[PDB]
């Protein structure tokens, strides 16, 4: 797949329908991902603007949701990413994970250095998901699991 | 602790000191963590500035990092939190869990709603620990496990 | 309950023609919120994007409110939430109560450590009210009380 | 009082020397502020730079956390108001409060107009207390009253 | 007036068409304001969605301008105030009273807290005019008077 | 004159002596200008570095408040104007006057251009006074006075 | 004229058209201007939403370009003037003349001071050309003259 | 020279001492770039931060103001050029060059690609300096000059 | 060329059009460009709106992209360049490039002084390949070369 | 090396003493490089604050600048990365390497996803080399070498 977009709100407009057509059909994510082969947070990403769909996923999840071929096309296209309206969050589901940054950003540089070295994890080499689990105190936890390659910052 | 701070420099510069000593003294964040009762993370957030340490963990970093009476004093003290300099990281190790709030931040919305509904996974009630694993492929993993209570918004 | 937004411009959109209807039918958001069961500030807040209202709500406001049908399932959306166009309200009515923030907010976060300890006061775990009472020295008062859930930040 | 500050660094400051005292000496605001004829949420935020003191609570507090007499003097001064390090705040504490104008600006906005007409409700004629809770489903809440006078904008 | 709004560019837009339909009418906005018992800077703050029309004023501007019916109604909302598109101004003649705050900002606070005491002037408790007045020395000057009431901050 | 500054810092931290110096002799504007032949809001935005002062009125208030003669010197350059720490006050005193701008900014734009033409009411060729008089109905207002002259913008 | 803009918009989507019309005739700046006895950047800046043209020069351009008669009306109203879209131009070509501000505004103020006193060069009564002269090492140069009444700040 | 600087702050703090001296010493910049061969625009520059002196230069301007050894040598340094504090400038004198931006920057950039094409106007080879001249009208002007190389964009 | 633009949404948008029609007809860059004469990289900005195209390329990928005529003109203008959206990418592709400059911006200036001396390298005479080369490790590279002429800063 | 840094002001400020060390002795990047087997580029990029040197080099380097036992240390440390100031280069020669990101962004994403396909060119497998090149049409130029390893974005 090589073609690109450039300008996110393209595929951000495209989002909303989709989103719109999905409530009006009372789809949830995991049933739109069923039988992609491909996990619910990768194709919920690409619904909603953030990852290309192969072009067999981009068929299905486009007849679950009724999308015109123009549709199915521009999910296969490669996006112009970025989901955040102005860089910092301003819904409170979404602030969280930005707030998490703000109090443990340094401590996963810090953790980071100590146990791989000098470079980073990555955001592309990188699978993340979200698991509901009970909270033996009453109620329920989100485990959210961030996994990440080690590429190495060395000399040349 | 019924004590707090309001201007974040104070402890962000006794951070710096607590980095230093412990280069000098090669220790690493687990080694200073070890025998405290508390998780590296923990621990590791309350010397940069980001958490309060009880009495006991407070003293005994203090003794492994060769600390003065108002530095141990300091380090129990609720702290103004944010440890990113102005909003955004321009560190690349940082900016990486940064990128991924701009690639999946709607996705973690979309699923929370979907597996939870109406409300947000905390960053308070919330655990996270970094773990690091062999890649299949070669090389090295960080798994990064976020763990928080969920919280729902109802109607009043 | 399951399906979301990630673009606010929709519910807000929403919102200036539920204020026009609104305004056309000489409607109070008192009348409005009168009969479902739940608080003024909460419909109101519902109304204005920043809230979802359960299915019998959303029927009941759609009817006063002449609403068609695509607009009462928008209702029932979980918001993209943020009703601040760019971050500082301009509005003097509404700056009032950032202006709150920027007087006492370091005396709220000194208060709440010296009360309950370290932590937050919720705003998910949340209700809002307004009140007006006569000033004894002539004139009104509004008494707003902003009532949360003090959850707390522990050692792991 | 005719004497007034234009660098909020200078009052700040003596927050943070305030602040380490008060700490040294295991002191609550709410002792502190005993014996004043004060609020302890007006005391606080004299404390902390944004509102200033009698000459007589001045005195007391001076004494109660051995201050300078330069020091005595600056709490009197009508202060260059505003906490926010940079106009949105990075605590999670303040962060909250913040949020919950981003969620209720425009439904205060809106039952402000309703309940009382056009203008605003004050943040000068004002005050603010905190009240612990408990909370009927467990734990503990914070009630935080704001009572501001309300001015109508009127033509001319 | 109970009803208000909470998206600037609804008035905004109808300023526009206001100043269109004004200048295809060779109108002034003293003639505009002239009949309505309002003084000038209101009905025209009012116009470029300000401030909030009374019915009969409304009415009067309307037909003066050749409005339609929802116009009219739109005029005596309570507005989302706030004119300056970016929060500083671009242009020159705005730009001019800006700087006037730029050099003058902490002198008109000082010589506030001087006469008055702690507090503020209102921009609520208002009253602003522009007057044109011969320049002794050769041209002409603009006298803009700003007339509002001293507001104390008082303990409490 | 031809000695400049570049750097406000400088007279800003000089401005934060003089307001020492001031408080501790218990002395007002009023009082330091006077003698002066000049303006209390010429005289104090100098102080505040906002202007520059005649060598003789430098003197004059040099004694007053006991300043060195480097600081004498330092009144007497130009200053790099800009008394606001980060384009929009914080402090409610000061903003008041910048929330007039955004009310009416664009209305004063308006009525500048119906009475006077293209072009500015000028900011340097301008003065201003700050006048208490009582409210008929009750407490004290400020009449404050901005008199500029108007340049026009004329093709060319 | 008595007739201004307040929202840029107006006049910047019609200088799109403008440039459009130009394009679609091969029409240059200089020819657009010829006869209308104005200055070539000044007849520009109007097209281009920053000044007004007086009625005789707006017809003429009009029937130049094929404008309507509403467009021909718009160019006669009195501008909200600034051509940049967000503070800082991204296009090379105006980047440069904010670049000589970069390294050369202080060195203006400075000379500016040095020269004429305490005061500024104007930008309302203000011409500028642009000239092409052969650069003496081979190729062109652009000469371009801003000629700008000093208008002195003394003390009042 | 090889050698360059990557904080602005070294020199700028240099030039705020550099222009006490020069205020001590009633100097004038014309006289401190008497006898180097330079502009005085040049030599103004780079006595703020935004040039490098050569050696001889360099003694000679540091010999009339009494700069020790290392300020020499400071001055032959290439800069970390940039002379806004804060990207636009709050004084009024440097603000106007920034305004002729906001009125021209469009105009300059139509102006340059009909007389050259497409490029740019150097600052880099480029030459300015600012002339007084009499007003016909009474006064003073300036007439600044801006002497840039066009350098083409052409297709590769 | 002598026709520019001043709206960068105009190329933009056309950028958009541009790659739906390119990936309809499952289009390379490299075949768009092929038979220009004309780098891919040239070709490429310019569909993206950051080039002008002379007349026979901008006629023959017209043709291959089933383009307008107002389409085949739009591309031979000058554009407004500037293809960030606001001013830091958010795509992790794009982001790359400007993280290069993060960690290597300091260092590209000591470099290019040393080995040049005071003075720029170009991004106007200015050239950029893209080639892709197999890693001896494994994978592949990008050769990213940046070809700009060198221009003096000498005094003057 | 796991010991690494959170505050950039510590590698900065020991980055200006290296450069004025290296200014007062004459040396060049390429001669304080030489004998450390690491690339130009790189030693220079560690002593700007933005990378790691191993120990043995950080000895070498340090003997030829006169460092002291504590900068020998820091220079080993791993870098807060982020060499600008705030956000955008001020510096002319800094600046034209984010212009030709403004310019050339979209088109190296563009061509990176067609040459390589969805994924990122890495900043950290990376390294450049700036070389200069003789002109043919008179000059020199710098060809700036970015060579870094593509890393593929796939669906998991």
């Amino acid at each position: 797949m090589i073609q690109s977009q450039i300008n996110r709100n393209i595929r951000l407009d495209l989002a909303d329908a989709i989103l719109l057509s999905k409530a009006k059909k009372d789809l949830s994510f995991a049933e739109i991902a069923d039988g992609t082969g491909l996990a619910e947070a990768f194709v919920t990403a690409a619904l909603l603007g953030q990852q290309a769909l192969p072009a067999d996923a981009a068929r299905l999840v486009g007849a679950k949701l009724d999308l015109d071929e123009d549709s199915i096309l521009l999910l296969q296209m490669i996006p112009l990413r970025g989901c955040i309206d102005d860089r910092i969050p301003t819904d409170p589901t979404m602030y969280r994970f930005y707030e998490m940054l703000q109090v443990y950003g340094t401590t996963l540089k810090a953790l980071v250095h100590e146990k791989f070295g000098d470079g980073i994890i990555s955001a592309i080499n990188f699978k993340l998901d979200v698991k509901k689990v009970a909270d033996p105190e009453g109620g329920e936890r989100a485990v959210i699991t961030l996994d990440g390659k080690y590429l190495p910052t060395k000399p040349f």
